[PDB]
């Protein structure tokens, strides 16, 4: 019954957008969220900002529900490390904050923490909800360099193999032709 | 001016979804509007599928917004590979249809041709919607047994280092910690 506003959606909002979305309210698309949500209101106002995902599973659609950077326009980054953490950070200058999980803020929330580690679901999800923010740290990161590199205005060549168009940097062959093909 | 469907949307439906989505109406999702409808076409009738893009570059976010795979959900996959091609499949059995651009029936649309190959915009996005799929090849494929593993039930552990929790299978520190970290 707790009020919650993830950014400009209330609760009820965004779990019915992240279903859509996502296709369940999976528990890390909500905790996403109010990750998403502090990251957010720790950022100067007004600024444009880019995203990394330290995992694939869930924590990237929380992101591209709720802000301008996705996968497809390169301003969300996905390293999947395994991580439950998000950063936003300024595309000009590289500061920005991470927010995570705090562990050792889920004393009166074990559903959560169960969920969190994998020990071994009406409840689990009240209690996201009821926790909130409160289960989440933030600090202040600056990005490494690399991830901050000019794009290069690469030459686009044919493969000889499959003749698809590919850029002339991955070699004589596609990086496909070279092996990457997912396909029989 | 010619009527062009993206699946249950209108290509003005279409354009406007994936502007709020991604930004801009890139000629690239706009392409893969057509390539994510033909590719769904071309699926048996009702079936559940997977989708592998086979770039970072514009083509997931017409999959995330036309088809219920994501990149978080996991039901789509991204190899960057650097080809403009997306596949759709059976997730049970992995028989699917891969959809790329075929520059051979780029002779009528010499700014599509220009725009694929970087070679050196009111008229590219007018031929974009008057080609539609006509610009389009597609193949049958069958997915490589690695595709279609069993995600493997993964025990939690505490990264000594970061005091974060991550997949043990990672190492003695996680992925971050042992050097994937972007962070200075
Ligand atoms: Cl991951
Ligand atoms: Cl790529
Ligand atoms: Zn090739
Ligand atoms: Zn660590």
């Amino acid at each position: 019954m707790t009020a919650r506003n993830i950014l400009s959606y209330s609760y009820e909002e965004y779990v019915e957008k992240i279903t859509a979305f996502h296709g369940y309210p999976a528990p890390g698309v909500l905790i996403g969220g109010f990750m998403v949500d502090l990251a957010v209101k720790n950022l100067p106002e007004g600024i444009l900002y880019d995203a990394i995902c330290e995992t694939r599973t869930c924590l990237p659609d929380a992101v591209q529900l709720l802000t301008p950077c996705t996968f497809g326009n390169g301003w969300l980054t996905v390293l999947p490390m395994g991580l439950f953490a998000v950063s936003l950070y300024d595309k000009f200058t590289g500061e920005g904050v991470r927010v995570f999980l705090d562990v050792e803020k889920m004393g009166p929330w074990q559903e959560i923490r169960n969920w969190f580690l994998k020990l071994k679901s009406e409840r689990l999800f009240k209690e996201i909800r009821e926790a909130g923010p409160d289960i989440l740290e933030l600090r202040n990161v600056k990005l490494k360099p690399g991830f901050l590199e000019k794009k290069h205005k690469g030459k686009i060549v044919l493969c000889p193999q499959c003749r698809e168009a590919y850029p002339a940097q991955d070699g004589e062959l596609c990086l496909s032709c070279q092996g990457g093909s997912p396909y029989l």
